[PDB]
């Protein structure tokens, strides 16, 4: 079985498509070299297709049906609500994208009568009809990059129309926020805020005798999914206690939209067929999550690794286990990628043994060590800044509807970057513009969220503790990476930014009230001399539930 079949229609845009970071003054003060940034377009579509569609083998054994059965076992411990139509269309983003049958996220999300009996017709056909493939749109994704010698083509994505996913939300979304965890247990990524994150890789590497860890890069993971796959997955989903609607809605929606289904164009033309996982649906991050550890729990075994410890996240996967020696995990290595190659993963690039925590990335992500005012050791999660950087210089230059420096300065707050750069950038803009009480939205593992900047500061100290405010003495590694990711960029160097930040510093404190706040907390490494720093006591009374339990991405979710 093919991944794709292409009837030789273009995926086409639905609008004009930005490609080039424009020369504007704000833009320009953050990042100099803008030839380097580029957003991808459709006109790259064609290359995407080329890499996404292929056959796949996949072999299934004793030790995938183990672990399978184990998972099963674990799921039916779950009982999942059916969500009701208000509580659907109250998850549906305001910019999601508009039904093609007369109403939009707008009317979903004030229960308008339009939308509604839509709703409820599209939900009743799910209950009637078991066979008949759902259509999907496929459109290629915007997203900003610096060139590195040349250039990735867009991603594309696969989504059913709006009412469509209303009622995924209704007989889903309790089930993809719970099941994973109930499953996957600590190996589950999406669970975790970034300091608990921090304790769950830092606490499992120092577990080890002789810790050996590695990443598992599935060559495009989404198209590696088989028909297979998406009904052993719905055959987990079947373990919980389910309404009856929603038990057929979950068997009705697996047959005809998450094992494959036709593919249209903007311009309503038939581009294909899919027989993989598409992007653009609610089960994708859970249905990810659960392939992905099934399969690599079932390669562990195979390959004969030790004392395992994976996290997983989508198709993000990191395993840390006891060496057996230099070259006995090189071979151990390869025979678990043998395994998940007949699994139907190959990988992207073969996986490499690591000795070393702060040379494992997951989802972008590494450990890396600074200290706090008392000079006490702290973990904290980083990233090359080179992509969150080209993006907040786009995100400077044109209104986005998305934030991704907001998301990065949330997640990745205790950085030098972020914290340098991305607040003193943005808080200088806001205050300039006087935003800052302005809410914005941002995503945390794949959700849309509402986040008003004054509130950084409780935000940070929630998901990172208040040593996010006085790191100090980073690795000389994390330095270099962004020293020199700042001279290829032609971003201005740390010391501009400290001049900046200590400007912006005192802008804020004369304001007092939150924006004050924003100055003590946010800025405190900007100083000589420091403020003494306590917890907010808005950080306790903030409302985090939903925000570090599952993954949501390209499942059109939205919290407030
Ligand atoms: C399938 C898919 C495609 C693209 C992005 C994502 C995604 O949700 N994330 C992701 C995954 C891998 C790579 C990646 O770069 C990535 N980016 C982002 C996010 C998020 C995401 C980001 C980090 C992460 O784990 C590491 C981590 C966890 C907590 C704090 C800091 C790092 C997990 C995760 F899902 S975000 O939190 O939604 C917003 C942000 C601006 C931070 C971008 N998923
Ligand atoms: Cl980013
Ligand atoms: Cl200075």
């Amino acid at each position: 079985s093919m991944s794709y079949t292409w009837t030789g229609a273009l995926i086409t845009p639905c609008a004009a498509e930005e490609s080039k970071l424009p020369i504007n003054p704000l833009s320009n003060s953050l990042l100099r070299h803008h030839n380097m940034v580029y957003a991808t377009t459709s006109r790259s579509a064609s290359l995407r297709q080329k890499k996404v569609t292929f056959d796949r083998l996949q072999v299934l054994d004793d030790h995938y049906r183990d672990v399978l059965k184990e998972m099963k076992a674990k799921a039916s411990t779950v009982k999942a609500k059916l969500l009701s139509i208000e509580e659907a269309c109250k998850l549906t983003p305001p910019h999601s994208a508009k039904s093609k049958f007369g109403y939009g996220a707008k009317d979903v999300r004030n229960l308008s009568s339009r939308a509604v009996n839509h709703i409820r017709s599209v939900w009743e056909d799910l209950l009637e009809d078991t066979e008949t493939p759902i259509d999907t749109t496929i459109m290629a994704k915007s997203e900003v990059f610096c060139v590195q010698p040349g250039r990735k083509p867009a991603r594309l994505i696969v989504f059913p129309d709006l009412g469509v996913r209303v009622c995924e939300k209704m007989a889903l979304y309790d089930v993809v926020s719970t099941l994973p965890q109930a499953v996957m247990g600590s190996s589950y990524g999406f669970q975790y805020s970034p300091k608990q994150r921090v304790e769950f890789l830092v606490n499992t590497w120092k577990s080890k005798k002789c810790p050996m860890g590695f990443s598992y890069d599935t060559r495009c993971f989404d198209s590696t999914v088989t028909e297979s796959d998406i009904r052993v997955e719905e055959s987990i989903y079947q373990c919980c206690d389910l309404a009856p609607e929603a038990r057929q809605a979950i068997r009705s929606l697996t047959e005809r939209l998450y094992i494959g289904g036709p593919l249209t164009n903007s311009k309503g033309q038939n581009c294909g067929y899919r027989r993989c996982r598409a992007s653009g649906v609610l089960t994708t991050s859970c249905g990810n999550t659960l392939t992905c550890y099934l399969k690599a729990t079932a390669a562990c075994r195979a390959a004969k690794l030790q004392d395992c410890t994976m996290l997983v996240n989508g198709d993000d996967l990191v395993v840390i286990c006891e060496s057996a020696g230099t070259q006995e995990d090189a071979a151990a290595l390869r025979a678990f990628t043998e395994a998940m190659t007949r699994y139907s993963a190959p990988p992207g690039d073969p996986p490499q043994p690591e000795y070393d925590l702060e040379l494992i990335t997951s989802c972008s992500s590494n450990v890396s060590v600074a200290h706090d005012a008392s000079g006490k050791r702290v973990y904290y999660l980083t990233r090359d800044p080179t992509t969150p950087l080209a993006r907040a210089a786009w995100e400077t230059a044109r209104h986005t509807p998305i934030n991704s420096w907001l998301g990065n300065i949330i997640m990745y707050a205790p950085t030098l970057w972020a914290r340098m750069i991305l607040m003193t950038h943005f808080f200088s803009i806001l205050l300039a513009q006087e935003q800052l009480e302005k809410a914005l939205d941002c995503q945390i593992y794949g959700a849309c969220y509402s986040i008003e900047p004054l509130d950084l500061p409780q935000i940070i100290e929630r998901l990172h503790g208040l040593s996010a405010f006085t790191l100090h003495s980073y690795s000389p590694g994390e330095i270099n990476r962004v020293a020199s990711c700042l001279r290829k960029l032609g971003v201005p160097p740390l010391r501009t930014w400290r001049h900046r930040a200590r400007s912006v510093r005192a802008k804020l404190l004369s304001q007092g009230g939150r924006a004050a706040t924003c100055g003590r907390y946010l800025f405190n490494w900007a100083v000589r001399t420091k403020l003494k720093l306590t917890p907010i006591p808005a950080a306790s009374q903030l409302d985090l539930s939903g925000w570090f339990v599952a993954g949501y991405s390209g499942g059109d979710i939205y919290h407030s």
